[PDB]
């Protein structure tokens, strides 16, 4: 877990340009109620668009589609799978409405991984070290958690934990740790989706961050920028919606 | 101008730490105004225990108290100064209530800035030419976030000393009035003069720490940027406490 050693990150620098993402993203945070107050009349409209792109786009990301009128039926219509591609996709949107739903009751323990894990393959016929660094690194405060949970799925998606769904697994698991610190922005703008509209930088910065990785010697800067990029593109996306303030 | 230059701007580095720290006032800054008008109530009760703090915490930094029963008349009812402290309790006042109702009309430019050293010294008997303008080419580029701009123009205000006097009760007014460009409206609810005056060691030894080698502009901001940022959480976090507690013991 090369990334999260209080090494590594004791040693992390970020330039003026970095500090202002990260200050702006606290902002975003901040205003979050305040959105809702002005228009909560939009959050069921964002809610139904996100909840659908996030299980279309995780999935098509690793090439699973479905027909687009039974993508409908699966996610809104709760329906059942009737074949592989169909079983993967009822898989992830268990998974993600069980997150919507309760990530704020769900430590980042194997336990909650290979349960999560077990819902994404429940239509189909060293994790204790990086949820123990992570674990040891916010009780420190080692670094904020904007720096953690991106870190944290750089070094799950190096550590690639199972056979199967380690992609599918590190964007489920970003929403988790998102909601522990309240970047609620997931559930009315797909991160999933956003990532796949960026879908070229996504896997550039990941490859280019995991490079060296076992040597400890990698560079997280292209994976946080992307990263926090897309978080910012939803909270602008998320405000384009719902008013902006005084 | 040697902190608000490309070069010293574009060379700043912040650690894990600082990086937090510039998270978590975003955070607050987002919230205050749906923090407010969930609790209209204990805020005017605070507004008016700020006022009087920030007038008296500003000029008892300087060595200038006036009497207990003075400073309310003075502050909570515009009295007329009747001694040298008075009048420069009555300065500051009038100063400080321009900037907390015209904030946001007064740019910082060398006219806001002597119209405010102006009546700070309406009571008494009797450089910025490039800060503000390098301030103005900060921003407008994106150099750094404002949470940095903001304590680095302040730095560079004191290490200029313009005025004769004053140059202490101009940095704290012109800290208020450059927050409130960017909604950090605490300091109308938390004086953020008294949060120094309560940790003057600290100011004191940071502003003379990050001043040193100022001049061939090879000077060390943490020291300075850490303290301030540390005050003004104070400041939220004892607004959250405050807020807290007014409203629910009614
Ligand atoms: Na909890």
């Amino acid at each position: 877990m090369h990334s999260l050693t209080p090494e590594y990150l004791a040693a992390l620098r970020f330039d003026g340009t970095q500090a202002a993402t990260l200050r702006t993203l606290g902002e975003y945070q901040g205003k979050q109620q305040l959105y809702a107050a002005q228009s909560p009349e939009a959050l069921k409209g964002l809610r139904q668009i996100a909840v659908v792109e996030s299980t279309e786009s995780s999935n098509r990301l690793e090439g699973v589609v479905v027909a687009p009128s039974r993508l409908k039926s699966l996610v809104l219509r709760n329906a059942m799978p009737k074949n592989r591609s169909e079983q993967e996709i009822a898989g992830y949107r268990d998974a993600l409405a069980l997150i919507h739903e309760s990530a704020t009751h769900m430590p980042f323990s194997e336990g909650v991984v290979l349960q999560l894990h077990t819902l994404l393959y429940r239509y189909m016929p060293a994790m204790a070290d990086l949820t123990g660094r992570y674990a040891s690194a916010l009780d420190q405060h080692l670094a904020d958690p904007l720096v953690l949970v991106p870190l944290a799925m750089l070094d799950f998606l190096c550590i690639h934990p199972f056979p199967d769904g380690n992609g599918r697994m590190s964007r489920l698991l970003t929403l988790l740790l998102l909601y522990h610190f309240d970047y609620a922005v997931g559930r009315y703008i797909s991160l999933e989706r956003i990532f796949e509209e960026t879908k070229e930088g996504y896997y550039e910065t990941l490859e280019a961050s995991s490079q060296g990785w076992h040597q400890g010697q990698h560079d997280v800067k292209p994976w946080l920028d992307y990263f926090w990029g897309a978080l910012l593109r939803a909270y602008r996306e998320f405000e384009e919606r719902v008013g902006t303030i005084e």
